[PDB]
């Protein structure tokens, strides 16, 4: 029996950082989140049957990372969505089953390998049970390390899908997604078993982020130094969120002569900084911060919306009639725009809805520079290694993550503006809009806030610091002068830790809280043998990070 309506704890904004149990804090409503338990609960099973057969195949690996994905933070909150997701996982289940060379076998296997339903309301009551829950593991250091597990696979999940769309593959990193999800299925194994997982789970995530990094650039160029501009013109314009740069390929192909402007929101912002959409003279700028104000700054923007993954908020309804969903993203009347046989999206009636529209209300005006990731900042190595060799750069500050509504988070603005003026910041994934606008000037013509990208290019913040080693003959990276001071949001940031610890990456602060994930004993490991720490205050913190 589920002791609550719901339980999920996978982001940093969960109710009281111990779990939302009526309703989610994003938004997501109990049925919701039940159905998205089953949806994992399913994957998992999906993954024991393929392990069993000995292989999978590409329908079967897109459809895991994008399960995965649809129950990410933020992403899908359309129940039919799930419940559709939830059908093609147990076919596609059927389907490897029927191909099983030892069928003798099922009895042996776990429930989440065998459950059959026979009717939506059968779907329903499943997902209502306690054994798909999160909290359906007993022990709390095994939960802990299961659940930091999946949310890291998820995250990996996320990234995979982006590369898969854009044609780039690792049939490795699949085989490494269904081990975890077996292993989190498998009581046999140990907790030091498990620890060893969540550790593989961040060299995955490297490869995965690598994968990635080499999808987005070899398809759209290299990142370089680009100022973007945050103002606005006087054409109806389309805002494209979320961080799918192929759909916004589209959209600024089919926009092009239209009257139609293109503007980019949160962690579309680094789509202006690859060569590929630079070329467009319609694709304007950067409209509003993160996402958590989207309700607002979709309002003032009076044009469509395309949000191409998370983070959706649920959307206020002056602008529910032209937000539009893609990719895994979902809402319950929200229209969305499908792939056709070849992965082609059809912007058309977005294009003609736009038309109709106001230009964008102004929020602001200027522009912001960006565009170093680790091509660019290669280019740029003699520069940097004399700022520090002469003290003009005395230390580097990882700021990279993912913003939140907490207004806890004004730490990572106030401690931007009380850094010295000889320390940069490196930054990539919406945390960035903390501080991305303060005019916090330049040293020697390198600016104090560098920004590499979206989430994934904290990839080219580990290029860019494992090159400082090599040239700086460094056998340890922690001993170059950079330190780390991340803000995490869901689990595309999880993620991103696991790969910055496997990476061996120690002392990060990580906020402006811990997550609700971790057990006393889990948690206790991060702090002692990795230096994990959570935010104090900005003066004790600049203190201990910084003159110290
Ligand atoms: S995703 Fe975050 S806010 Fe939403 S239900 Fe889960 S823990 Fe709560
Ligand atoms: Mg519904």
């Amino acid at each position: 029996m589920r002791p609550s309506k719901m339980f999920c704890y996978q982001c940093q904004e969960t109710a009281k950082n111990t779990g939302c149990t009526i309703i989610g804090v994003c938004g997501k409503k109990d049925n919701v989140a039940n159905l998205q338990d089953l949806l994992v609960y399913t994957v998992k099973g999906l993954a024991v049957v393929r392990e069993n057969l000995g292989y999978s195949n590409d329908k079967t690996d897109r459809y895991i990372v994008d399960a995965l994905f649809t129950t990410i933070t933020n992403v899908n909150f359309d129940d039919k969505d799930i419940i559709e997701k939830i059908k093609e996982g147990l076919a596609l289940r059927e389907e490897a089953a029927s191909k099983s060379t030892c069928p003798g076998c099922g009895g042996d296997l776990p429930d989440c390998a065998t459950w059959t339903a026979d009717s939506d309301d059968e779907i329903i009551k499943k997902a209502n049970s306690l054994e798909v829950s999160v909290l359906a593991t007993e022990n709390e250091d095994v939960r802990s390390l299961r659940e930091l597990l999946t949310y890291g696979v998820k995250g990996i999940a996320a990234y995979l899908h982006h590369a898969m769309v854009l044609g780039y593959d690792n049939k490795d990193i699949h085989k490494f997604i269904r081990k975890a999800l077996v292993a989190t299925t498998d009581d046999s194994l140990s907790a030091d078993e498990l620890t060893a997982l969540v550790l593989e789970c961040g060299k995955y995530a490297v490869d995965t982020m690598a994968l990635l990094d080499k999808a987005n650039t070899e398809t759209y160029g290299h990142p370089e130094i680009t100022e973007v501009d945050i103002g606005v013109r006087n054409n109806p314009g389309i805002l494209i969120s979320g961080h799918d740069l192929k759909d916004l390929e589209q959209l600024l192909e089919q926009t092009k002569g239209t009257g139609v402007d293109v503007y980019t929101h949160s962690e579309m912002l680094p789509a202006h900084y690859y060569p590929a959409f630079k070329k467009y003279d319609h694709f304007v700028g950067n409209y509003g911060g993160s996402w958590w104000r989207q309700k607002e700054e979709f309002e003032a923007f009076n044009g469509p919306i395309v949000m191409t993954t998370n983070c959706l908020v649920p959307p206020a309804e002056s602008y529910k009639d032209r937000i539009y969903t893609t990719g895994v993203v979902g809402f319950p009347g929200l229209k969305r725009i499908p792939e056709d046989e070849n992965g082609n999206k059809d912007f058309s009636e977005v294009i003609e809805q736009a038309k109709k529209c106001a230009p964008p209300k102004q929020l602001e005006t200027g522009k912001i520079v960006g565009g170093f990731a680790h091509n660019q900042v290669l280019a740029l190595a003699d520069k940097v290694v004399e700022a520090v060799k002469s003290g003009a750069i005395r230390k580097f500050v990882v700021m990279a993550g993912c913003d939140g509504r907490h207004p806890s988070r004004e730490y990572y603005t106030e401690f931007a503006k009380k850094l010295p003026n000889d320390t940069v910041i490196l930054t990539a994934g919406c945390a960035k809009y903390r501080y991305n606008k303060l005019g916090l000037g330049d040293i020697g013509g390198i600016p104090r806030v560098l920004d590499a990208g979206q989430c994934n290019d904290c990839y080219s913040l580990a290029v860019i610091a494992l090159k400082l080693k090599e040239v700086f003959e460094l056998d340890d990276i922690n001993d170059l002068p950079i330190a780390f001071n991340v803000a995490w949001y869901e689990q595309k940031a999880v993620a991103v830790l696991l790969a910055l610890l496997y990476l061996g990456v120690k002392d990060i602060v990580l906020g402006p809280t811990l997550p609700a994930f971790l057990s006393p004993n889990v948690a206790k490991v991060l702090v002692e043998k990795f230096g994990i720490s959570g935010i104090t205050t900005v003066d004790e913190d600049i203190e201990r990070l910084i003159n110290k």
